[PDB]
Order: C-alpha cells, then structure tokens, then sequence
C-alpha cells in the first residue's frame, strides 16, 4: 500500500526513457499500449517487492533517491517478465480473459501480432537495466538472475506443453514425479526469489550460501503459488480471478488430475479417460462432477494448511541472516 | 567450406552441454528436434563467420582448442538467434515454407506450441555463453551484444507489423521514410556485425570507434540483403529461395510496393488500391503484373549495382585497422 502509487508513478519515466529517432516513439507507443493492457490491473506483488526489499536490506542513509530509481526500475522489469510470459501462455493455452478482460491476443486487431508484444516486453527488461544500472557494481547479476528465471520458466512451460499433447488420452502421463516436475520449474514464475534477489545484490548482498537458502525458502512458496492456481482454474469464481479456467479441455497435467488419478477406482478412472481433454462443456462438468465426489476440494484445504505450516517451518530454519519479514510479508498472501 | 564440418559437429557439443535432472532433458530433447528442423538446412553463413572472423582476428599462436570450441558456440548462438526470430516471424506472417520444408508451426502436432520453442532457443543463448565463456574477459560484451542486436530486430518487427495491418487499404502509409526506418532496423537480423563483433571481442578488439566503423558497412550490407529479401519474395524462385512469398497477401511495406508508388500513374495507384493485401490468387497477380509493367525488376538490378559499389568504397574508407578481407568474403555474397 506505501510503495505503490511511487511503483505505479514511475511507469511514466519507464516509457520516457525507452522513447528518447523518430521511429522508436512508435514501437514504444505500442509497448505502451501493451503494458497499460498487460501490466496494468494486477496487484503488482512481484514488481513491488522489489523496493520493499530493497528498503529493508540497504540502511536509510544509503537510500538516496537515484537508488530508488534504479529499484523502481528494476520491479517493473519484474513486471515486464511476468507480462512477458502471460501474453504467450495465454495464446498458447487457448484462454479467454485474464485479469477480468478479454486476453491481449483476442482483441480484435492484435490476434498473433501480440507474439511479437510479448518478445518486445522482454526486450525491454534487458534495455531499461542497461540504460538505469549499467554503471552499478551489480549489473551482471541482475542480468543474470532475469535471465536465469527466465530460462526456469521456459523448461516449466516447455515441459507443460510437451505432457498436455492436444487430442490424445494419455492419463499415464500424469504422475506425481511428472507433475513434481513441472512445478519446480512454474514456480520461478511465482517465486519471490527473482524480486528479492535483486534487491539484495541492490544491497551488496551477493554470498551463495545466503541466496541458496533464501531461493530454497521462496521456491516451495512458488510451488504452493502454482497447486493454488491449479485448484483455482476450475474451482475459483472467475470474478475473483479474473479469468476462465482452460486445464481440463486442454489437457493439462494439473495438481487436480494428479489427486483424481491417485484415488480414482477403475470405472472413475474409465470417467475420466473418456472425457478429459475435451472442449465440450458437458464433458469438462462430468470432470468436475468426478474431481467433487472424491472430495478433492477438502483435500486442497489440507494441502493448503500444510504448506503454509512448512513454509513457516523453512523460514525458521533458513531467513537467517535475512529478516524473517522479508519472507513473512509474501507469506502474508498464503 | 573449410570450418564447415566442425562447426556443424559442435551442434552434438552443444546439445549434450545443456542436457547435462532427469527432467531438463525432455526439454533440451524438444530444442534438439526444434533445431534439427529450424537450424539445420541453412548455409550457416552468419554462424560460421564468427569462426572465421576469429581465425583472422586472434593470432594463430591464441588459438587454441578452447578458444575455438568457445567461438563455435558463440557462432551457433548466433543461428539461434537467427532461428528465433524466424519461427516467431512466420507464425505472424502466415507463411507456409521455410528452407524448402513446410515451416515449423505448420507441422501437425505443433501449432502455436512454435510459440513456447522459438522462446527456448532465444533462452539456449544466454546459457551456452553462461556455460562456455563467463570466466572471459569478454562474457559481458558478447552478451549486451545479443541483447541489443536482439532489441533492434525487435523494433523493426514491430515497425513491420504496425506498418501493415491486416484488411485495411493504407498505401499512404507505404513511404521512402517509413521504409528506410523499417529496414534500418530489419538489417541488424542480417547484418554481420554479431558474428564479427563476436569475433572481436573475443579477439580483445572492443575499442568503441573501430566497432562503430565496422558496424556502419555492415548495416548498410544488411539493408541491401533485406531489399533483396523483399524481391526475391516475389521474383524469387522458391525452389532456389526455399520459402513461398506473402508479402502482397500480407500487406506488407515492402520495397516493391514503396517503389511502385512512387512510379505509378494515378490509375496504376487505383489497381494496387484494389488488390494490394488480399489472399485472392488473381489479385496478387494483378500486383506482380504491374510491377513488372514498371520494369521493378530493371530497377533492383540496377540498384543491386549501385549499392554493391557503395559497400565497396565504405570498405576502402572504414576497414581501416581491421583486414579489408574480414568485409570484403561476406561481400562475395552480393
Ligand atoms: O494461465 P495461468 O495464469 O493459470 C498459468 P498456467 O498456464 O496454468 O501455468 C500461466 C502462469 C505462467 C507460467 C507458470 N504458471 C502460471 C499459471
Ligand atoms: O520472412 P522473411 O524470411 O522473408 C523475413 P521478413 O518477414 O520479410 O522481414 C524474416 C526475416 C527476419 C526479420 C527481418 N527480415 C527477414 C526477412
Ligand atoms: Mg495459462
Ligand atoms: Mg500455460
Ligand atoms: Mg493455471
Ligand atoms: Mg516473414
Ligand atoms: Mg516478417
Ligand atoms: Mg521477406
């Protein structure tokens, strides 16, 4: 709430900067466009955490106001992934709204041109850490934390994609190492790891050990952040979402058929086969049907509580000698 | 033709270096079908220079099997590269052949799934220079350099795009200035100042001036190879191109149509009104019939003539203290 309105604010010096060639106005123009669709109506948790961070670990006297804006920065390039990875996962899953809007690619106008959207995006982080933190000391890290997550993300989806093969059944495919990990991987996505590692090499806080165990601590939060959006896809009311979930009728080795798969009998086993994958609405609700008769809802309730109870456990044994707030305040948002 | 064979049986190096997690191989094992496919049937012109800038560039006694099999890698970075925007760009063009092979999201069972695997090879960049040079002097150059090729070509396909909106008539948006900007921007993809810079960085060669110079004749090399892309998009044989045209269909700023225009009669401006982006067969044909009522083909040759001297006498005033012969084999490609 305190560091927002100066987070979103500084968007504005964001698409100045990149501006000032007449030429690149207009490819900006259009970045702008896309960010104010695409990186504009979230709750900026990610990008946000990076001055929040940044404000905790460096001491007030060394928080002048340029380091500031070198943070700022950096938190919307958080950003900038984030919409980076949305734009083409929704184009590639097939999906509706996000965010409570229809999707970027479905804008009429737009369509397959937001494949490019995307790809400008992300060349845009790599511009505005060059153009605000290239003298900085830890500019190589910085580049190498974005593109180290990136490439995380992209086995995730690689390996998302290669398991959810559109219009075959194979249910023999889901299994728990499978999914184990795939997860592993979505959640760089959600890990508070690229944010707050970039906040503390803000910090001078580069040690191995120290990121190892902070990166451990905030990965099993990012695959707790990825069970609750697989759960949320079918169970989740879309107003509060914002979007309208695709798993099922895409085939998807989510968290759901993974339970399903572990406590069906044979005859739900056989329910399931016949129709999971599907784009017919009757099928993906026998689905539902069938996922609500094995109280699987419950059963996220629990794996809820037990995370979080875990996560806490974690942050006991691995904050130190980072404050535990840092890890807390996401924990907050379990 | 004398370091072809080496640089091609890097590719099983290259491959292996990033499969060696059970898990990551599957990923690395779609890369490998995705560049067998879209990096392999090319004539690996950009790749290989940067081996060959290498040999002449560093002296024979520097040349050791390291520093080789390190340049092989920034050369296959380089086709990568390459590879990823061409996936992504014939997606968004809606192109049927590439290199004499239905393109890759054409295949059955890929799709928009192309999408996620252009994203892959672009992500294989940064981690075989993480893998192969950061321990080198020159780890930082070598990858601002691919960022900031990268982004040039970025913005000239977003110019390419927003100049050419799907179903609509706009010639008055078909200028010698909007071209000229477009291209500016295009010829980073083909220019070869990557590959030599590459080269030279690795050759310990990263004075500001002597990089500006020889970016300055292989921009204005990189304009001319996309003026000859957008003739051979429809004068081209496809079987010696490899690639069947849309520009037309497209509505695409393509140097034809900006020659055209300033060409033609005010009724000639009326029959490229009425066919100019649209599928229609015999629509394209009325288009491809008026340019050559234009002598459009006189016009490329003659300028293909003009700016082959032009190149030349940028050579003899900007090679200097770099060996002419580094500019003077890519210009045997002209
Ligand atoms: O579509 P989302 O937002 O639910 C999804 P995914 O398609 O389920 O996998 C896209 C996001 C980016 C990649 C990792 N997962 C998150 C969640
Ligand atoms: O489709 P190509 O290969 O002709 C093309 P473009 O769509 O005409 O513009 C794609 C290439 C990469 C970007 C720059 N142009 C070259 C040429
Ligand atoms: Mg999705
Ligand atoms: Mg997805
Ligand atoms: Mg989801
Ligand atoms: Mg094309
Ligand atoms: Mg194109
Ligand atoms: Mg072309």
């Amino acid at each position: 709430a305190q560091e927002k309105q100066d987070f979103v604010q500084h968007f504005s010096q964001i698409v100045r900067v990149l501006t000032e060639h007449p030429e690149i106005g207009d490819a900006i123009a259009r970045l702008k466009e896309v960010l104010e669709y695409n990186a504009i109506g979230g709750k900026y948790n990610r990008g946000l955490t990076v001055v929040v961070a940044f404000r905790e670990l460096v001491e007030p006297r060394k928080q002048d106001a340029d380091s500031l804006q070198r943070a700022w920065t950096v938190g919307w390039c958080v950003e900038l992934l984030q919409a980076f990875f949305l734009v083409a996962d929704d184009i590639m899953d097939s999906s509706l709204t996000r965010r409570g809007q229809i999707c970027w690619y479905q804008k009429p106008g737009v369509g397959l041109d937001a494949i490019n959207d995307a790809n400008l995006l992300e060349a845009c982080i790599y511009r505005l850490l060059k153009l605000y933190c290239r003298e900085q000391p830890y500019y190589l890290n910085l580049i190498e934390l974005f593109l180290q997550s990136s490439y995380q993300t992209e086995i995730g989806q690689t390996l998302d994609l290669l398991t959810a093969p559109q219009g075959n059944v194979d249910l023999v495919r889901f299994t728990e190492k499978r999914y184990k990990s795939i997860v592993k991987y979505k959640a760089a996505f959600y890990s508070f790891y690229l944010p707050i590692a970039a906040a503390m090499y803000m910090a001078g806080i580069d040690g191995e050990k120290e990121h190892a165990n902070a990166k451990k601590i905030l990965l099993e939060m990012g695959e707790f952040f990825q069970i609750q959006d697989d759960y949320l896809d079918l169970f989740g009311d879309p107003s509060v979402t914002g979007k309208i979930g695709t798993d099922i009728q895409d085939n998807k080795c989510s968290w759901l058929v993974v339970q399903c798969l572990q406590r069906a009998t044979p005859e739900q086993y056989q329910i399931l086969k016949e129709n999971y994958g599907q784009k017919e609405a009757e099928k993906v609700a026998r689905v539902k049907a069938l996922y609500e008769e094995l109280d699987l809802p419950a059963v996220f309730l629990q794996y809820e509580e037990d995370s979080y109870s875990h996560i806490m456990a974690l942050i006991e044994q691995y904050a130190a000698p980072l404050p535990p707030a840092v890890f807390l305040g996401l924990a907050r948002k379990i």
